[PDB]
């Protein structure tokens, strides 16, 4: 019937945001969501139907080992909030996300209660994963900060009994994952087994009237030899970023569905949230990898032929100028994105996500 849900997770955009469709669901189904989030984050998963659950927190500075210090304490601090809120009656089911995972198991295995871990972008396995890719580009761990971390892990888990489970935390794969991208996007998606949902995702401004061609620029923190580029071209170019010519439209913040509904193209920073639109848009991107978390993105976009990827180093206003035009009357490419749209359109969304969630409480896994 109706259950209780613990949506644990840490606290940023990358995160919180591709969740709250699937908040939404499950709430308008009548599940009793706790949102384990900061209290910026409050008032946006409690609009979204959640009861939020909030969480504060506040050696060495230039120590490798800082960034995973940080991250157990942040596991800590979610671990605790979401343990004392509950307190004796502990909720039906533990919804963590791909980040918090040492909070997420160590509060399914005191609840006793089965887990599922949410995958906004790549799932990862034995094939491939994202995490895997990810430590290697932070720079992998020597064996000296691996000691001073896997101490401090088991130093977490020994307060609620779980020091001999550090190993598998950190190792395992969960016996659910939802995975909020289509099958078909994901890297080697056919090693992926029963384990892995791959739901996808669940979904003001005025375009020039002359019948210009518009792309979209949304790069990441880093916009003058794009707008010298396009200038005297016949593209409207709207461009996002925190003199200019006719043509080109400048705003701090944008709403890439929003524009995409009228832009033939995406020039995009690699952001599994930005592709997703893309995707969903069915629009082909141009993108600049700034950042190695979006490397297997870019890598992913490119080996589908969903668009063109323009290497930061290779990075000027004409290399832009050139993949956007050449890009833009590929029929090829095109095909292939509104082929993905498909995929991403039958992946199911938000609804299916609750479908599967209430069909592995329904003690069915």
């Amino acid at each position: 019937a109706a259950h209780r849900i613990a949506l644990v997770n840490v606290a940023n955009h990358g995160s919180v945001l591709p969740t709250l469709p699937v908040v939404s669901e499950l709430a308008r189904r009548g599940h009793d969501v706790g949102y384990v989030t900061s209290p910026e984050y409050a008032g946006m998963v409690e609009r979204a139907g959640a009861t939020a659950i909030p969480y504060v927190s506040g050696f060495a500075d230039d120590d490798p080992a800082r960034p995973h210090l940080l991250y157990l304490a942040e596991n800590e601090a979610i671990l605790r909030a979401a343990h004392a809120h509950y307190g004796e009656d502990a909720p039906d089911l533990v919804l963590y996300g791909e980040v918090p995972i040492i909070a997420g198991q160590a509060l399914a295995a005191v609840w006793k209660r089965p887990a599922c871990r949410i995958n906004p972008g790549f799932a990862s396995n034995h094939v491939y994963s994202y995490s895997r890719e990810m430590i290697e580009e932070t720079g992998g761990v020597d064996e000296r900060t691996r000691g001073v971390v896997d101490a401090r892990l088991a130093d977490l888990l020994a307060g609620y009994g779980l020091r001999d489970r550090a190993g598998e935390f950190a190792e395992r794969v969960e016996d659910l994952n939802l995975v909020l991208i289509p099958r078909e996007f994901q890297i080697a998606q056919d090693t992926f087994d029963e384990r892995f949902a791959f739901v996808g995702r669940s979904a003001t401004w005025r375009p020039p009237e002359d019948g210009s061609p518009v792309v979209l620029i949304s790069l990441g923190t880093t916009y003058r030899q794009c707008a010298e580029a396009f200038a005297g071209t016949p593209w409207h170019v709207v461009m996002a970023l925190g003199p200019l010519p006719p043509n080109v439209e400048a705003h701090r913040w944008v709403s890439l569905p929003a524009v995409l509904e009228h832009a033939r193209l995406l020039v995009t920073h690699g952001g599994i949230g930005a592709v997703m639109d893309a995707l969903t848009a069915g629009r082909p991107m141009v993108v600049v990898p700034f950042t190695f978390d979006v490397k297997p993105m870019a890598r992913r976009v490119g080996e589908l032929g969903l668009g063109t990827v323009v290497p930061a180093a290779e990075f000027t206003g004409a290399r832009l100028r050139e993949a956007v035009e050449d890009l833009a009357g590929d029929r090829a490419a095109l095909e292939r994105v509104l082929r993905m749209r498909e995929h991403a359109a039958r992946a199911g969304g938000a609804a299916r996500a609750a479908d599967v969630l209430e069909a592995y409480l329904a003690r069915e896994r």
